[PDB]
């Protein structure tokens, strides 16, 4: 197969897979992604860091072969698995068959997870690693750093300290599929919006552990030595402090003045309320976003929630419950635990035809999910002018609190 | 507009609207529907029972006009509103303009409902009716029967005594849009499946009240005189006992032997578990359906739950929660209160990568929604043959139970 590797540093090559076609997975929408794998070539040893999704072996191997031919070397001597997730371990079996002599370097928890995914690796050679362990490739050394982060219990960072490259698994990732391999070769808006979305959807509940990981990195004296961050998806950071600083802001609740308004409706009354609420919020000079659960994906909604000090959630009542689509977002938000960054304000609202129940339900669930539920607007059927004014004031007040 | 009314009985015409294009509304999918309005003409007066969605006046008016010509009458004398829902009252304002001298006949609760939707009607002449009130058309009497059923407070039935026709609002409706008007003119499978779907999604939580309403219809001695049921959507029942008996079955929890399996998945492990459970259930000779939340609507899923004594629900864990799509289904089920017809058995299942939590949550929420959660199959990553055998066995045991 003809597929080229990309030299990223001396004896270090990107040898990953471009997934142009993926649009939706893990609960998340995207316009394609990459599975970044890296070939590190020392004086005496060659290490491959991570691999790719099942069925992508030929492409990954073509790039590994090209890299090797570029440096004048021939085998992979070590296979490194910073995580067990199938889009980074999906061709491990094929890799093991191709390089039978290569030990697999990973954490002890990764061994379990890898063997449960791929039982035929019962026969393979593993080298479990712990924080501070080293693999010497001759003139280059890889140091391992466990990053269990509660819910990524197999994960680790690999540090190449002579190039100052951190291979960070999914941390600092973004779902982007570009011909350009580097952060600086694409528009900054695109780069940061994808990085933002990845944080909101994947790192939010881990925010405390991420901050703790940063302090440990700083304590081992590895941070003054980051020249580059090579994540498992998307662009390589040649400006690692840009993404570290953004992450620090996201983990600590640094937001601009923004209110995200989210609703569903059947007959339009909750929609009118949502517009009046957004109108009020706008009058206070804050940024406003409006999403409709009928149309909009949860992963885009939470990207904006990350950057918002306040939200408004509205749905009509359907047999004592909110419209069922809010059950999807509320469950997601209960997993994301935004209170770990900042306990954002929440206004709940909706139309109803008799006994209601949706707004108190949403209050219950928003509070459990770590929002500070500020108040409510509940309307019988179609709102009147006065009721719409009341909606405008609710949004104005909500915007005023987060200024 | 050219559009013909369909003669149904002597001096009784269907004058509704054909909505070919509707696909999704009220949380519900369909392949089109109708808004059935009915013109009833005595020797002296003419009543119009219900109307149609906003913007559909021309079609309704044209059919009304055609009907008045066929009977040789000049105007609608009485406007009957069985319910306020905009599907059925959306051209009331234009009807009031067309027939200024016509009172509006509805329940007292319906007056508030109609005023909140249509403030201009604050001028209109209202004639509130309660159970057992009569309207005489001259050789044709309409008898009114309130049908609040807790959550349809504005609703009523209108009975035409001499012909034995029950105008049953949304009760006994189906979302079908055919050129044929009567139940016996279309395939029985289609008719009953649509009726089933309509009951499952719109009536389930009202089941005990439905049975109380049936008792009252019998107690007023009106059920013996029912020759025909004319609902607000779909086909007219020339065989009214057919749908009455099916409703009684659906309300009392009458089911054939059936398990509905429902799941979502990211990497396919929960799917392997869902298929094993399906195979285990099939080994016991019971019917099985398998739905995937990524693809299938909540309204098709609950249709089959209605007909099932047991369900299985499965999903992977993401940050301590079930995959978010189950939050939508679970919240819907919470509205529907299936335990009001029958407490069905449930099996929760799922694959996880660490601490899990999805099966715990799903067990909790299903119990809230009134299912008897009898078994829990949780697997770490990809299931072994033995773990797949245990899912098969759990499927088998669930099936055995409901025999
Ligand atoms: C399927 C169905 C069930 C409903 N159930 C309830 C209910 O249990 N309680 C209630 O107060 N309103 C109920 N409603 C009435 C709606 O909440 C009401 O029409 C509301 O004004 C809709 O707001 P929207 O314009 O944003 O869709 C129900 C409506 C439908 C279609
Ligand atoms: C975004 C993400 C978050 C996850 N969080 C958890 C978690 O919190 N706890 C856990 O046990 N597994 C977690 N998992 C791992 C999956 O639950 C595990 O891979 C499982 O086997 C998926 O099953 P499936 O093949 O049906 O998709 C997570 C996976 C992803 C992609
Ligand atoms: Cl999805
Ligand atoms: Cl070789
Ligand atoms: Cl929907
Ligand atoms: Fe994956
Ligand atoms: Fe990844
Ligand atoms: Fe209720
Ligand atoms: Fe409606
Ligand atoms: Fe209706
Ligand atoms: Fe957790």
């Amino acid at each position: 197969m003809k597929a080229a590797a990309k030299r990223i540093s001396d004896g270090v090559y990107w040898t990953g897979v471009l997934d142009w076609d993926l649009r939706n997975y893990h609960g998340y929408t995207l316009q394609g992604t990459t599975y970044n794998a890296y070939l590190v070539c020392g004086d005496e040893g060659v290490a491959l860091i991570d691999n790719s999704y099942p069925g992508t072996f030929d492409e990954l191997m073509a790039r590994v072969e090209d890299a090797l031919q570029q440096v004048g070397m021939e085998r992979v001597d070590y296979i490194i698995q910073n995580h067990v997730e199938k889009d980074h371990s999906g061709v491990l079996v094929e890799l093991h068959r191709r390089f039978p002599e290569a030990p697999i370097y990973c954490t002890e928890v990764a061994v379990k997870g890898l063997l449960k995914h791929y039982p035929s690796l019962r026969e393979a050679e593993f080298m479990t690693v712990k924080t501070g362990d080293v693999l010497d490739l001759g003139g280059k050394t890889l140091t391992f750093l466990e990053t269990p982060l509660l819910h990524w219990p197999d994960s680790m960072f690999t540090l190449l300290d002579e190039d100052g490259i951190l291979f960070s698994n999914d941390a600092f990732g973004q779902h982007l599929c570009c011909p350009q391999r580097l952060d600086r070769e694409i528009p900054e808006y695109i780069l940061m919006d994808a990085a933002r979305k990845f944080y909101a959807n994947l790192i939010t509940p881990l925010s405390k552990l991420v901050l703790k990981k940063f302090d440990e990195v700083k304590e081992l004296g590895l941070l003054e030595r980051i020249q580059m961050i090579a994540p498992s998806h998307g662009q390589i950071w040649t400006d690692p402090m840009k993404i570290i600083e953004a992450y620090t802001g996201w983990a600590t609740g640094m937001v601009d003045e923004r209110v995200t308004v989210i609703y569903d409706t059947m007959h339009g009354s909750t929609r009118k309320m949502a517009h009046a609420i957004a109108e009020g919020a706008m009058s206070e000079g804050v940024d406003v976003r409006v999403y409709c659960l009928h149309e909009d994906d949860r992963s885009e909604i939470v990207k904006d929630i990350l950057e918002s000090g306040a939200i408004a959630l509205g749905a009509p009542t359907i047999y004592d419950e909110p419209y069922p689509s809010v059950g999807d977002l509320l469950m997601y938000l209960r997993g994301l635990k935004f209170n770990r960054t900042l306990t954002r304000k929440a206004l709940v609202f909706g139309s109803m035809g008799g006994n209601g129940g949706a707004t108190g339900t949403m209050k219950e669930l928003l509070a459990e999910a770590g929002f500070d539920v500020a108040c409510e607007e509940e309307v019988y059927y179609v709102p009147t002018g006065d009721e719409l004014d009341a909606c405008f004031e609710a949004g104005r007040k909500l915007a005023a609190e987060i200024r």
